[PDB]
C-alpha cells in the first residue's frame, strides 16, 4: 500500500495503488495521484 503523500496510482504508475488506512487516493493530476 502507498503511504500518506505518496503517489498512489495515477496514469503511468504501476506501484502501490491502494492507500494506507486513513488516506485517500486523491487524483491531483491524471498521472499524479496522491494518498491524502
Ligand atoms: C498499507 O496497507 C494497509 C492499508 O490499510 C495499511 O494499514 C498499512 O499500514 C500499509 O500502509
Amino acid at each position: 500500500t502507498q503511504s500518506h503523500y505518496g503517489q498512489c496510482g495515477g496514469i503511468g504508475y504501476s506501484g502501490p495503488t491502494v492507500c494506507a488506512s486513513g488516506t485517500t487516493c486523491q487524483v491531483l493530476n491524471p498521472y499524479y495521484s496522491q494518498c491524502l
